[PDB]
C-alpha cells in the first residue's frame, strides 16, 4: 500500500499491478518519505540508480545489516528487527531510524484506514525500537563519556549525513533528548566556544554592556570539540568567538527586544504628532527588520517545496503569531500616517499590539529552568479552563438574560440589552456584587419611589443562586482540576522543556550576529553572499576521522553485547526466575529419585539372596 | 580567627544581619528625628519602616513552639513559587495597566505619574475591587452632556475581563496547585531543619548573657571590664578516663551488633534464601546424575556378581 501510495504521488496504475517487481530504488522512495525531511536514502543517489539501470562486486553493499533492518521494519518482521540490530554497527542510528520509520508507518497505516491491529501494534514497535535506543545511550553514559558525545554528533553518512541528535528530534523521541548524556551536550553548543559555568548568564550580559570584559572571559579550548555546520589577532577572533555563541546571540536578542519594549511602550503613552517621534522611527524599524528576518527562516527552511516549508513554518506556534502581530502593527503604521480619524485609529491598532509583544516575553522567559517548565504549566491548564469557561457562559447568561426581562420590561430592540447581560454579572464573579443595585428600594416615601416592576423580589434570589454556583461551585472545581492534574503536566513538561531546548540551539545558532534593530547589515551580507557567488546543511556534526570511525564504532559494539549481556543477567538473576528454575529442577528430582530407591529395591532384594547363597 | 571569616560566620545567619541592617535604620532614624523639622517627620518615617521589620521578626521568635516553627519554614519555602507568581502577575498586570493608560487616557505629556497610573487600578483587581464606576464610564450620551467617548474605548472592559480571568481565575489557582503539591516534601525537610537549627539556638542562648538587651549594657561592661583586668586578675562533659573506656567499650559492642545485624537480615531477607535454594539444588542434580550412573553401574556389577553364584 505505501509503495501504491507515493508512487502514485511522484510518478502520476490505478491499483499498482501486482506483477511490478519493486525497485529498491523505489523502496528508497518510501524510505524518504516516511522519514520527512531532507532525509535522502542511498538507495536514491544519483549513484546507486545508474548502478541499479546499468545492471538493469557492488552487488554486496558494504554494510549489509542496514539494508536488512529496513527490509524487515517494512516487512512488520520486530523479531528480525531486533535480531538484525544486535549483530552489526551505528546501533544508536539503526535503533532511532527505526524508532522514526515505525512510527510513520503507523500514522500511515490509519490514514489509509487500513487493519486497526497494524496501526495499534505499530505505535508499540516504535516504542519497542525506542527504549532499546536510550537504554544502549545509557549503557553508553556508564562507560567514557567523552567516546559517547562523539557517538551521537558522529555525521550517520549511511543515514544521509545526519545526526543523532537530529533523528531522536524528528522521532519525537523524547527521552533520548532528555537524557543526561544529550543534555548536557546540548549545554555544549549553548554556551557555544566558551567555558564559564559558575552562575553563568550574568557575565554574558556583562561581556555586551561592557565589550572590554571579553577579554577576562575563559574561552574554551584551542580545539575542544567545535559543533560545526557544513564544513591582537587572537583578540580579534576571541570577539568573533563570543558574537557567535548561542546564549551570547539569544541575551543580545534579549536586550534588544527588551529594548524594543521599553520604546513600544513609551510611543503609545505620550502623544503622537503628525510626523513619528525618533522613538517611533525606532519602533518602525524594528518590526519590518525582524519580518525580513521572520520571512528568512521560511525561506531557508529545511524543505524543498514551498508550501512543505510554510507547513513547518506553521509548526511553530509562536512564529506565526509574531507574523500576524508585523503585519497587524504595519496597518496601524498606514493609518498612523494617514490623517484624522484614521491617525486616532492607528494608535488603537498599536494599542492591541501592546499585548502581544508583552505575551512574546513569556516564551522568552521559557528559556529558564524553572520558568520554562511554568510557561508549559498554564498552557496545559487552559484546556481544562476553556471547559470551566463554556460551564461559566451557560450559568452567567442565566442571569443576564433573566435580569434584563425583569428589571427593564419594557425596551425597545438595540443591542444595549446585550451589553446589559454581560456585563454586570460577569463583574461579579472577581468580587463586586452591585450593591445598590441587588435590591434598591422602590415605592415607598424617601420622595415616592417609582413602581417596583413586578418580579423584582426574584431578581435578588436568582442571583444568589448564581454567586453560589460561579463563585463557590466551578471555582472548588477549577481548582481540583488543576491541583489533580499538576501531578502528570510537570512530569511530562519537564521532559517537554528539555525537548525544545533543541529547537532553541538549532534555530539561535541560524539566527544572525546583530540585533532585530541593527540585522539589515547582517541581512544585506547574507543577501550579497547569495548573490555574488550565485554570479560567481542545518546542524551541528565533527565530521571525525576515519580511524576514528572504526575506533567510536568498537566502542559501540562493546556496548552493544553489554547491553544484551547484563539483560539476560538481570533476568537469570531476577527473583520470579529463581523461582522458576528451581520449579523445574526438583520437578526433574521427583522422577529421577522415584528411580534411585525403587531400583535400589532390586538391590536390596539382590544383596538379601546373595545372603541365602552365602 | 580572621576578621573576614568572623564576618562570614556572622553573615550565615540571615536573621542577623537584618538585625545589624534595621539597627542602622534606627540610629538614621535617630539622627534625622533629632535633627530640625523638616527632617524630624522624615525620621519618625524611617521609625515605621523599622516597626515593620521589629513585627516580622516575631516570626523567627516564633520558633520555639514545635508546631509554629516548620510553618514559618513552609512560608520560607514558598517564596520562591511566589516569585514565580510574582513575575508572571507582572507581566499580565503590566499588559493590562499599559493598555488602559493608553486607552483611557490619550493625551497625556511624560510623568512619572503615568507609571502609578499603569500599576495602580489593575494591581487592587487581585484583591476583589474590580473599581466598578470605572470599567465603563458612561460617555457620549446627555443627562449636563457626557464627555465624548475614547477611539476604541470599548476595549478596555475586555481586556480587563480576559486579565481578570487570567488573574484570579487560572493564576491564583495555580498557585493553589503549586503549594497543594510542594506542601509534603516540604513537611519533611521543614520538620528536619526545625530539629536541625534547634541546635544553634540552643548554643546561642547558652552564650547569650543573663541581661536581657535593656539592660545587658551591664553585663557587656561587666564582661569586657572583667576580661580587660582578667590580664590581670559547646557543653561537653569532660568526663574521665573510666567512663571513657566504657563508652569505647559501648561503642564497640553497638558496631559489632550492627555490622552482624545487617549481616543477619542480609541472610533472611527472601532473595537470599530463593538464590542459596538456586545454586545448591543445581549442585544437587549433578551429584545424583553421578549417583544414578553410578548406581546402574553397580547394578550391572551385582547381576554379573549374581550369575557368579
Ligand atoms: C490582559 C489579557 C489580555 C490577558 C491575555 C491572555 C492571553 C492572551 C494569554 C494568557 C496566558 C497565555 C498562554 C500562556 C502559556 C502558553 C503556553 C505556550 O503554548 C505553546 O507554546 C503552544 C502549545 C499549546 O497549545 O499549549 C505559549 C502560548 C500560551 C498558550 C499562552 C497564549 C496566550 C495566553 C492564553
Ligand atoms: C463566560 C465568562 C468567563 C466570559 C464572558 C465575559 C464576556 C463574554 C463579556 C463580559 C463583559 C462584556 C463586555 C461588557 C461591556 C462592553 C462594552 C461595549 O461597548 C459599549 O457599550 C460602548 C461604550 C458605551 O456605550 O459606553 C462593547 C462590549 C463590551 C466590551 C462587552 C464584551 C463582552 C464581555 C467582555
Ligand atoms: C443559548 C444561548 C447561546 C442563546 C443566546 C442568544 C441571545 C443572547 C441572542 C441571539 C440573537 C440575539 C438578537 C439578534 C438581533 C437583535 C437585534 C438588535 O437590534 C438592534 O441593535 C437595533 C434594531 C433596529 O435597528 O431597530 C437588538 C439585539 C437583538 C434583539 C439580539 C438580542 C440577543 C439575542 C436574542
Ligand atoms: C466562550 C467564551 C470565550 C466567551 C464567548 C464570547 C461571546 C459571549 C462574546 C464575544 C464577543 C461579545 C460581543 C461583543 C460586542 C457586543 C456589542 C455590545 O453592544 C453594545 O454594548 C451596544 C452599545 C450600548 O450599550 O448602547 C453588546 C454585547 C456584544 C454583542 C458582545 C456579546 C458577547 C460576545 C458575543
Ligand atoms: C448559603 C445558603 C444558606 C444560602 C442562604 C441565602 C438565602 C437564605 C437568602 C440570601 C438572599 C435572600 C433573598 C434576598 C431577597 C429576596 C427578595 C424578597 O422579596 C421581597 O422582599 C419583596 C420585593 C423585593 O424587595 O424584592 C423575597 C425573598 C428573597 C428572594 C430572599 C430569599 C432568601 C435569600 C435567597
Ligand atoms: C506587612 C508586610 C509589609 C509584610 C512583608 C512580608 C515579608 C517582609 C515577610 C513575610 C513572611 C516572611 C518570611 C517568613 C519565613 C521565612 C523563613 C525564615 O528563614 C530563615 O530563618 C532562614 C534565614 C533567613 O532568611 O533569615 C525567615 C525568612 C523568611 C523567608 C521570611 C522573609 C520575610 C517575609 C517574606
Ligand atoms: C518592561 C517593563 C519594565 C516596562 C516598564 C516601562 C515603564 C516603567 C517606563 C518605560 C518608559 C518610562 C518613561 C520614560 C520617560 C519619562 C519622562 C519623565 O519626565 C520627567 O522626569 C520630567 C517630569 C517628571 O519628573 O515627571 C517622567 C517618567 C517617564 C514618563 C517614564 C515613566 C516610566 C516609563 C513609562
Ligand atoms: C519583586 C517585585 C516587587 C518587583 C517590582 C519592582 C518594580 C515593578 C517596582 C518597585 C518599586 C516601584 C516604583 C516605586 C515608586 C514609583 C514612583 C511613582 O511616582 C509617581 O507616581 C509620581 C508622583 C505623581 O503621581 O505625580 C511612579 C511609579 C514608581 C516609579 C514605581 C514603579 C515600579 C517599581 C519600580
Ligand atoms: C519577536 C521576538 C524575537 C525573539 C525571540 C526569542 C528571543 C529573543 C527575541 C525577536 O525579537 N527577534 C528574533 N525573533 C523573535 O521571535
Amino acid at each position: 500500500h505505501l509503495v501504491r501510495d507515493v508512487k502514485k504521488r511522484e510518478y502520476p496504475k490505478g491499483n499498482l499491478p501486482p506483477d511490478y517487481r519493486i525497485s529498491l530504488i523505489d523502496i528508497g522512495l518510501v524510505i524518504e518519505y516516511l522519514m520527512g525531511g531532507a532525509y535522502r536514502c542511498n538507495y536514491t543517489r544519483k549513484r546507486f540508480r545508474t548502478l541499479y539501470h546499468n545492471l538493469f562486486e557492488i552487488n554486496h553493499f558494504p554494510f549489509p545489516f542496514h539494508e536488512l533492518m529496513v527490509w524487515a521494519v517494512l516487512m512488520k518482521r520486530q523479531k528480525m528487527a531486533l535480531f538484525f540490530w544486535q549483530h552489526g554497527e551505528e546501533a544508536m542510528a539503526k535503533a532511532l531510524v527505526a524508532c522514526k520509520l515505525c512510527k510513520a508507518m503507523a500514522h500511515e497505516a490509519s490514514e489509509n484506514d487500513m487493519v486497526d491491529d497494524i496501526s495499534q501494534e505499530l505505535n508499540h514497535n516504535s516504542r519497542d525500537f525506542g527504549q532499546l535506543a536510550v537504554e544502549l545511550l545509557d549503557q553508553s553514559y556508564k562507560q567514557d563519556e567523552q567516546l559517547a558525545m562523539k557517538l551521537l554528533t558522529y555525521e550517520l553518512k549511511n543515514w544521509s549525513n545526519a545526526t543523532c541528535l537530529q533523528l531522536a528530534v524528528a522521532a519525537k523521541h523524547r527521552d533520548f533528548i532528555a537524557h543526561t548524556c544529550s543534555q548536557m551536550l546540548l549545554t555544549d553548543m549553548w554556551m557555544g566556544r566558551l567555558r564559564m559555568r559558575k552562575n553563568s548568564g550574568l557575565k554574558v550580559i556583562l561581556g555586551i554592556l561592557l565589550p572590554p570584559s571579553i577579554l577576562s572571559l575563559e574561552f574554551k579550548n584551542k580545539d575542544d570539540m567545535p559543533y560545526m555546520t557544513q564544513a591582537l589577532i587572537p583578540l580579534g577572533r576571541k570577539i568573533y568567538e563570543f558574537y557567535n555563541a548561542p546564549i551570547v546571540k539569544f541575551w543580545f536578542y534579549t536586550l534588544a527586544y527588551i529594548g524594543y519594549l521599553m520604546l513600544f511602550n513609551y510611543i503609545v503613552l505620550v502623544k503622537m504628532e503628525r510626523w513619528p517621534s525618533t522613538q517611533e522611527w525606532i519602533v518602525i524599524s524594528y518590526i519590518f527588520t525582524l519580518g525580513i528576518e521572520k520571512m528568512r527562516e521560511i525561506l531557508m527552511s529545511e524543505p524543498g517545496k514551498l508550501l512543505q516549508k510554510v507547513k513547518v513554518w506553521l509548526q511553530e506556534y509562536w512564529n506565526v503569531t509574531d507574523l500576524i502581530a508585523i503585519l497587524l502593527f504595519s496597518v496601524g503604521m498606514i493609518l498612523r500616517l494617514q490623517d484624522q480619524p484614521f491617525r486616532s485609529d492607528g494608535r488603537v491598532i498599536y494599542c492591541v499590539n501592546i499585548i502581544y509583544w508583552y505575551i512574546r516575553l513569556l516564551d522568552i522567559f521559557g528559556v529558564n529552568k524553572y520558568l520554562g517548565p511554568y510557561v508549559m504549566m498554564i498552557g496545559k491548564m487552559m484546556i481544562d479552563m476553556m471547559y470551566f469557561v463554556i460551564i461559566m457562559l451557560v450559568v452567567l447568561m442565566s442571569f443576564g438574560v433573566a435580569r434584563q426581562a425583569i428589571l427593564f420590561p419594557n425596551e425597545e430592540p438595540s443591542w444595549k440589552l446585550a451589553k446589559n447581560i454581560f456585563y454586570m454579572p460577569y463583574w461579579m464573579i472577581y468580587g463586586e456584587v452591585f450593591a445598590d443595585q441587588i435590591d434598591p428600594p422602590c415605592g415607598q416615601n424617601e420622595i415616592q419611589l417609582p413602581p417596583c416592576k413586578t418580579g423584582a423580589w426574584i431578581v435578588p434570589a436568582i442571583m444568589a443562586c448564581y454567586l453560589l454556583v460561579a463563585n463557590i461551585l466551578l471555582v472548588n472545581l477549577l481548582i481540583a482540576v488543576f491541583n489533580n492534574t499538576f501531578f502528570e503536566v510537570k512530569s511530562i513538561s519537564n521532559q517537554v522543556w528539555k525537548f525544545q531546548r533543541y529547537q532553541l540551539i538549532m534555530t539561535f545558532h541560524e539566527r544572525p550576529v546583530l540585533p532585530p534593530p541593527l540585522i539589515i547589515f547582517s541581512h544585506m551580507t547574507m543577501i550579497f553572499q547569495h548573490l555574488c557567488c550565485r554570479w560567481r546543511d542545518y546542524g551541528l556534526k565533527l565530521f571525525i576521522t576515519d580511524d576514528e570511525l572504526k575506533k567510536v564504532h568498537d566502542f559501540e559494539e562493546q556496548c552493544i553485547e553489554e547491553y544484551f549481556r547484563e539483560k539476560d543477567d538481570r533476568f537469570n538473576s531476577s527473583n520470579d526466575e529463581r523461582i522458576r528454575v528451581t520449579s523445574e529442577r526438583v520437578e526433574n528430582m521427583s522422577m529421577r529419585l522415584e528411580e534411585v530407591n525403587e531400583r535400589e529395591h532390586s538391590m536390596k532384594a539382590s544383596l538379601q539372596t546373595v545372603d541365602i547363597r552365602l
